[PDB]
């Protein structure tokens, strides 16, 4: 059980993700959550470094490779031993973020996404949708209004790509709303 | 002028870069030094990392090229100035350690040196080998056998493009390697 929590900042990832891993530990499953950049002892050395310094789009994108490719090293296991991995942000964050946020391109992003993870997909991934206004009104150097517009349009873009494994909350609704949808679509696994 | 220096830990790589640039002060020519990892602020503490703890090749790899294209686009702009780069370690240093080192293949580091580096090749690079012995006698990145895949690696990167790699004997003399250099 892989899952994982999308969305811009303020759409209510880490909120949900936590009411998720209750829910689930509640439920008599052993849950582990992550985070993304970080989750590693290296990774959180390298998030220190994305959100206090200032990088240039491709050393930013790099740097989110190499947190990202120490947390899949780890989790990998974890999976492969029954257990729940729940990671706040993952892959579709670069994409989102990286590839259309700055502008690397989508089908670029993807490309290094699929070396830095080794293939490691999510079975399902909570987009949460929300307007840019709200979001920000509600919530770094990554929430400038147009850049995140640019990132929630991208969000949606792949959200149409890869249907299956994606499923859009709207970021509208109230904090237990949303998690009543949560766990409806878990419901089933 | 876009200059790089390549072989691994003590084949006489900062040695001979420094003695190419008090040369080069010499004839007036403006020169900058640059090394890699590092070479900026954020590179130096991308090379910390590196240099400090364990990471995965591929984490390696990423790690490098991020702290890469932050130097490069810092280098563009002396090449834009009209400086002398002299460069210690460069695209070269990852294919031969994370695609040959570290076995991650040689056309993808390649390419993703492409990438992070916007297609920018150096005019001149000295490879100076040496044997692995000699190099210790002279980090994480020294294990002998990883070193001799390395070196396997210079070489084979050698034959490639034998049209910008000029290869030196660090066995010789400090002076006897420059001079070679010096006539390029
Ligand atoms: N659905 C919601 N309605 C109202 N406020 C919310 C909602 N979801 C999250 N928030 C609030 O927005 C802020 C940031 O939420 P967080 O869960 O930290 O978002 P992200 O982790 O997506 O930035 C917190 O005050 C959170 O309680
Ligand atoms: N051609 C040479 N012959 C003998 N010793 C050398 C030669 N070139 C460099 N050295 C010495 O090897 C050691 C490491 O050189 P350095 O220039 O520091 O190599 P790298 O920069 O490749 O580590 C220093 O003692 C340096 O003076
Ligand atoms: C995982 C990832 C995160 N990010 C950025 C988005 C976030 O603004 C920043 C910090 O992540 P987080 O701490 O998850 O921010 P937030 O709680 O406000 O959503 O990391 C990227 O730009 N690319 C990525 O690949
Ligand atoms: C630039 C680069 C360096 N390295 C390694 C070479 C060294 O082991 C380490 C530090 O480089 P450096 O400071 O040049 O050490 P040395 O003088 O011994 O060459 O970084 C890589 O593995 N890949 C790279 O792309
Ligand atoms: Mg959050």
């Amino acid at each position: 059980m892989f899952i994982t929590f999308e969305g811009i900042d303020g759409s209510g990832k880490s909120t949900q993700i936590q009411l998720l891993a209750q829910y689930l530990e509640k439920r008599g499953k052993k849950v582990i959550l992550k985070r993304e950049p970080g989750g590693t002892e290296t990774g959180e050395k390298i998030r220190k470094i994305l959100l206090e310094e200032e990088v240039t789009p491709k050393a930013e994108l790099f740097l989110f490779l190499a947190s990202r490719n120490l947390l899949v090293t780890e989790i990998k296991q974890y999976l492969s031993e029954g257990y729940a991995v729940l990671l706040d942000r993952y892959t579709d964050s670069s994409v989102a973020y990286q590839g259309f946020g700055r502008n690397l391109g989508k089908e670029i992003v993807e490309e290094l996404n699929d070396f830095a993870t080794d293939g490691l997909i999510p079975d399902l991934t909570f987009y949460i949708d929300v307007d840019v206004e709200t979001a920000l009104k509600r919530k770094n150097r990554f929430e400038k209004r147009e850049f995140l517009e640019r990132v929630r349009e991208g969000y949606l873009v792949l959200a149409r790509e890869h249907p299956e494994r994606i499923v859009v909350l709207d970021g509208k609704r109230s904090i237990e709303e949303i998690h009543r949808d949560v766990v409806r679509e878990v419901k089933r696994r």
